[PDB]
C-alpha cells in the first residue's frame, strides 16, 4: 500500500532542486515518480521546498478546496515549483510534457493525525 501523506511526496515533493533543472525536467520526473503508468497524467505540480517547510502549510492559511472542502491550506510565502503540462507530441505511452517553473502559493489539503499535506489543490 502507500499511504495518502507518501503519496503526496511521491507525486509533488522534489526537495533535490531548487527549480525546474531543464526542458528535460518534467519528461524525466513524470516517469521516475511513475505519473505516467496508467496513462499519461495531464498536469503535476512539484515543489522544490524542504519537507518540514510543506508539512507547515497546514498551518498557515485556511481556505476552501476547489472540490467545496474546507480543509485547504494556502502558504503565507511563494515557493518554488515546477508545472509539467502535457505537450501535443504526447501520446501514451511516450508522454511528453513542457517543463515550466515559477514562484507561487501553494494550496494543499490537509488530514491526519498528525495533520499533513495529502492532496495538491492549487497553486496562485
Amino acid at each position: 500500500k502507500e499511504t495518502a501523506a507518501a503519496k503526496f511526496e511521491r507525486q509533488h515533493m522534489d526537495s533535490s532542486t531548487s527549480a525546474a533543472s531543464s526542458s528535460n525536467y518534467c519528461n524525466q520526473m513524470m516517469k521516475s515518480r511513475n505519473l505516467t503508468k496508467d496513462r499519461c497524467k495531464p498536469v503535476n505540480t512539484f515543489v522544490h521546498e524542504s519537507l518540514a517547510d510543506v508539512q507547515a502549510v497546514c498551518s498557515q492559511k485556511n481556505v476552501a478546496c476547489k472540490n467545496g472542502q474546507t480543509n485547504c491550506y494556502q502558504s503565507y510565502s511563494t515557493m518554488s515549483i515546477t508545472d509539467c503540462r502535457e505537450t501535443g507530441s504526447s501520446k501514451y505511452p511516450n508522454c511528453a510534457y513542457k517543463t515550466t517553473q515559477a514562484n507561487k502559493h501553494i494550496i494543499v489539503a490537509c488530514e491526519g493525525n498528525p495533520y499533513v499535506p495529502v492532496h495538491f489543490d492549487a497553486s496562485v
